């Protein structure tokens, strides 16, 4: 039974150590790479033959190689050929092997793409080790330049921040590295992740330990300009960090901070005085904007007055900055922008150079400054201008939106009327009909006149228009009867299946009838209006279900399209409820149940990462419009929830398979009630083949939300999520975001699991301390949301134990300050909302613990800006004579 395999490649390994290694060593290759029942064997009693191919192997090359670098190569290759089986894992050969061969264990610097490449199995299932990771920063620390070693120590750092949730020397020994290597050196692109690392590894990280270097870099990466992605990702670190750290002090290394902001203003004035050109210009506006943000403005003014696509992407800066930077000062400085603009349109340029200024205009006049009456005449003088100037080929789609808000001028009704030649003629519709139902409607043919040309766009977006277009008419139905008999026309007449005017465009007028008579039964006597658009519709279906041919993105998008559902209880969505269930009840449903059955039957740096991870989000593009097809039978069966039993066979054709059924299995999660724990149990299967590194606990986390909110009947339910849970509580170790969703699905309060019985006390417990500061304690609010009467002295018993636990603990101070003082302050509020405060106690012992010293008076006043004037105050007093407490207490 092939006993005599293991013998025959222990002999030929040990032939080729030193003596042999010329003819031994092809044959132990030529062996491998017929793999006669070894990939089948090594998951089981070829473990040790496919160690020993690189473990011995390596140990034989050293030896035979102890210049003629040719030994290395062909080691590598024949390394590459055992690995490329990809049918093992190779766990502990990834610690061993690869650390001995990779970079730190004279070199030779090629198996770094191998070491990368082998990380898919290896990296997502066990990464407890990663000494590699924090070796590979040391080993590119020296002059040598290898890009593909730094992506590979950017890509461990990622899986180790990921999968792991940890870092090395608190993020020093990288920033280290980076300075030296941002002095002079090669390889800029790939050395300016470490910018991307920091940001990755910012958690439990003050603002004082990440702006220390800040500056000391980004000073000599203003310098260079060689590699523009290492810039990018410097100035995507520095707004992330040193923006908000700005904005916390100010709201609460300023000096440096300033110096760094206005030489970023300065390069940025000099690279302004193409499309990516428009959005680099944009984002230093926007920085230079937040900068100026804390005499400024006026300086700003200046240098924007001292080329239709440079005056068209500084106008579209110019209200960026503005939304970007709030608390805009309607004075001279933003006059000078409308003074300099109102004469920007003076070419036949229509890309957009003029434009953007009336939108700025109005943006600061509703949000503050001033109500100046000469600057409401020059925005005023300025859209008549630009009415004048009809710019409806392309700037008008924003522009004259922005104009028309700007008030709800009114001559621009015909052009509104006669719009059929839709992000312009929606807006506009919207701008006219924003002030009431009738007020734009003087003109009883503009009605009219707007629905005939509304016939050209079937624009998917302006599905919502119709009950604004509808709206015009104040309950007259003047033109009523020839917008619903004109698209049926058009239905009638352009009805095809392969060509244009597909089911999406056919439905897409089948909602209107809905928002113009069942919106203002009601519409359910004119079935015609919805028959004929069923039968356009599921033209195209049958038809797509018997091909299962390639180039069907047409069915995809009609699926996109009619998966516009309710699920729940509105005006427009109630009145879209009847088209979307009761118009296609059981037409097309027997169709897409049996094309979803026949579905089911028949950069790259996150892919290698993880292979789980990559088939999460991008696995590939195959089976996308079975996957749209899909999500659309099932938005439709959940806001039916006729032909009500074609979602139960759906349950069963789900849960048949399985790496390919992630999908499936994310569609599925996101969806009677009580037999529902197919879904649930299906859920366990797959947890427990996964590894729990990638980030499957966020889309597990809807389907816990959905079991809880559906939960004997309910025993089977309970104990899958009970199992569900287990996994990130009995484990508790590198995921850092599982305890999100298991503190937000403590809704409905009543051996390792046994306490986890609808109290999830424990967890919430211990997810405060050893756990992101100022992550827990956004759903403390749900422990004492609605309380009873023992439920209270159990939550303030809760309160009590959590800053018990909170007391118990160079930047450590720094970061138990918003463990322990922030923390008890969001208690306190979250206990104040309605009864069971008892804040008392709890400012008591923060004086104890100099916890009071962080302006504790600010956070109670906004606190208390619910109540009176030191309503808490006044209140507290008679609590606090009952605290050793002679002088403390005051």
């Amino acid at each position: 039974s092939l006993v005599l395999n293991d013998l025959l490649i222990c002999c030929r390994q040990l032939e080729h150590d030193r003596a042999t290694e010329r003819k031994k060593e092809v044959e132990k290759f030529k062996r491998l790479i017929r793999d006669p029942e070894t990939i089948k064997h090594l998951d089981r009693d070829a473990v040790f033959r496919f160690l020993q191919k690189y473990i011995q192997k390596e140990t034989e090359c050293l030896r035979i190689a102890k210049k003629k670098m040719q030994e290395i190569s062909s080691l590598v290759k024949y390394f590459i050929k055992c690995a490329n089986r990809r049918a093992p894992r190779l766990k502990c050969q990834e610690l061993l092997n690869y650390i001995m061969d990779t970079v730190k264990d004279s070199n030779i610097l090629l198996k770094d793409i191998l070491s990368v490449r082998k990380y898919w199995c290896e990296i997502s299932q066990q990464q407890w080790l990663e000494l590699f990771s924090v070796y590979f920063r040391l080993y590119l620390k020296p002059s040598q330049d290898v890009h593909r070693v730094l992506v590979a120590r950017i890509i461990h750092a990622v899986t180790k921040g990921c999968c792991s949730q940890t870092d090395g020397l608190n993020s020093k020994f990288l920033d280290f590295f980076s300075k030296a290597i941002q002095c002079a050196r090669q390889e800029k692109s790939s050395s300016g992740l470490n910018h991307i690392l920091a940001a990755l590894t910012i958690f439990l990280k003050t603002l004082a330990v990440n702006f220390r270097i800040r500056v000391c870099e980004l000073g000599d990466e203003i310098l260079p300009t060689l590699l523009y992605i290492w810039t990018q990702h410097r100035l995507n670190d520095s707004l992330k960090e040193v923006i908000i750290e700005l904005f916390q002090l100010q709201i609460y290394s300023t000096k440096w901070r300033s110096i760094l902001y206005n030489l970023y203003d300065l390069l940025v004035n000099e690279i302004s005085h193409n499309i990516a050109v428009k959005e680099n210009l944009i984002e230093l506006m926007a920085d230079i904007c937040h900068q100026v943000f804390n005499p400024w403005l006026q300086i700003a003014t200046q240098l924007i007055s001292k080329l239709s696509p440079l005056l068209m992407i500084l106008s579209q800066l110019l209200p960026q900055q503005r939304h970007g930077e709030r608390t805009p000062y309607v004075l001279r400085c933003l006059t000078e922008v409308a003074l300099c603009q109102d004469k920007r349109s003076n070419l036949e340029s229509s890309q957009k150079s003029d434009l953007l200024k009336l939108w700025n205009k109005i943006w600061c006049i509703t949000f503050r400054g001033i109500s100046s009456e000469q600057i409401q005449a020059e925005n005023f003088g300025l859209l008549g201008a630009i009415i004048q100037g009809s710019l409806v080929e392309v700037d008008r789609e924003f522009w004259k939106l922005f104009t028309g808000s700007a008030c709800r001028p009114a001559v621009c009704c015909l052009t509104l009327a006669l719009t059929t030649s839709v992000k312009m003629g929606i807006e506009q519709n919207m701008c006219e009909v924003n002030r009431s139902f009738s007020l734009k409607e003087s003109i009883m043919k503009w009605l009219l006149f707007y629905q005939l040309e509304g016939d050209l766009e079937n624009f998917p977006h302006l599905v919502l228009e119709k009950i604004l277009v509808s709206l015009t008419m104040k309950n007259c139905k003047a033109a009523m009867n020839f917008f619903q008999s004109v698209p049926e026309c058009e239905h009638h007449q352009k009805d095809k299946e392969e060509l244009s005017f597909s089911e999406v465009e056919e439905l897409f007028l089948q909602t209107t009838f809905d928002k113009m008579d069942f919106l203002t039964f009601s519409v359910h006597q004119n079935l015609k209006e919805s028959l004929d658009r069923c039968l356009l519709g599921l033209s195209e279906q049958l038809l797509n279900n018997y091909s299962s041919e390639i180039t069907n993105s047409e069915t995809l998008v009609r699926c996109s399209r009619l998966l516009v559902g309710v699920l729940g209880c509105y005006c427009y969505m109630g009145v879209i409820a009847e088209e979307e269930a009761y118009k296609s009840e059981l037409f097309q449903k027997a169709k897409s149940l049996m094309q979803c059955a026949g579905e089911s039957i028949t950069a790259s740096f996150i892919k290698k990462p993880f292979d789980r991870g990559e088939v999460e989000s991008m696995e590939d593009d195959t089976n996308g419009n079975l996957m749209e097809v899909e999500d659309q039978s099932s938005m439709n069966l959940f806001n039916d929830y006729s032909q009500s039993t074609i979602g139960a066979i759906n349950p069963l054709a789900e849960e048949y398979l399985a790496a390919d059924i992630r999908r499936k299995l994310l569609m599925l999660i996101d969806s009677h009630l009580h037999m529902y724990l197919m879904l649930l149990k299906e859920l366990p299967g797959e947890e427990y083949p996964l590894p729990m590194e990638d980030v499957l606990e966020l889309l597990k986390p809807l389907s816990n939300v959905c079991s809880l909110y559906r939960r004997c009947k309910t025993i089977l339910n309970h104990v899958l999520h009970v199992v569900k849970n287990l996994g990130q509580s009995n484990m508790d170790s590198e995921n850092t975001r599982d305890a999100q969703g298991q503190f937000l699905t403590v809704i409905g309060a009543f051996k390792y699991i046994f306490s986890v019985r609808m109290a999830l006390v424990n967890c919430l417990k211990t997810l405060l301390e050893a756990d992101p500061y100022s992550k827990w304690a956004i759903l403390n609010v749900m422990g004492k949301d609605f309380p009873v009467n023992e439920v209270f002295t159990q939550f303030l018993a809760d309160n009590h134990h959590q800053v018990r636990m909170l007391a118990a603990e160079s930047s450590r101070l720094l970061k138990a300050l918003p463990l322990k003082l922030q923390q008890t302050a969001f208690e306190n509020a979250y206990l104040k909302a309605q009864e069971g405060m008892r804040e008392m106690s709890h400012s008591a012992e923060n004086p104890e613990t100099l916890d009071e010293i962080y302006n504790r008076k600010s956070v109670l006043l906004t606190l208390i800006a619910v109540v009176l004037s030191c309503s808490p105050i006044c209140e507290k007093q008679a609590l606090f004579a009952l605290c050793v407490k002679k002088v403390l207490e005051k």
